[PDB]
């Protein structure tokens, strides 16, 4: 690693991250599954309905947006939404000590993962929870390939696994 590349780490973060694995669109689109999508991975609702999506558009953001918005809104609904995964690990029973045993960058991986699928399909996981807390890091990033998360799109979910299995930064570098 030349010191550049030890800066690195201190460049990546949950932010970072899920900035790279959802994208930044300031127009509504439909993601990898065809649900109506916004900003940094904010779902907007799974109705094919582009109407309902609006309307959580301008609850979201509280104006009318008309289906576009800034960076700087972009933002704010991105934290509010990282807020919201963690504070859905840290509340559940299952998910808290299995976050608790993860080093830093495992637990980046486990807030983008409950950022995409949502607390209880991550807690569903049984058997990946159960070799992540006794760090069986080869077979959890196995089982995670398996999922139907990754399987019907899985340019947004691959890097995450690739972290479960080093707990590094690599699969993010080099875009
Ligand atoms: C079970 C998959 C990974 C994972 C671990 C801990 C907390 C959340 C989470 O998504």
């Amino acid at each position: 690693p030349t010191t550049e590349n030890l800066y690195f780490q201190g460049s990546m973060n949950i932010f970072e991250m899920l900035r790279i694995d959802e994208g930044l669109r300031l127009k509504i689109y439909k993601d990898c599954e065809g649900y109506y999508t916004i900003g940094i991975g904010h779902l907007l609702t799974k109705s094919p309905d582009l109407n309902a999506a609006k309307s959580e558009l301008d609850k979201a953001i509280g104006r009318n947006c008309n289906g576009v918005i800034t960076k700087d809104e972009a933002e704010k609904l991105f934290n509010q939404d990282v807020d919201a995964a963690v504070r859905g690990i840290l509340r559940n029973a299952k998910l808290k000590p299995v976050y608790d045993s993860l080093d830093a960058v495992r637990r980046c991986a486990a807030i983008n993962h409950v950022f995409q699928m949502g607390v209880t399909g991550v807690a569903g996981f049984t058997n990946v929870l159960r070799m992540l807390q006794q760090k069986r890091w080869d077979e959890a990033a196995v089982n995670l390939a398996k999922s139907r998360w990754y399987n019907q799109c899985p340019d947004r979910a691959k890097r995450v696994i690739t972290t479960f299995r080093t707990g590094t930064w690599d699969a993010y570098k080099n875009l």
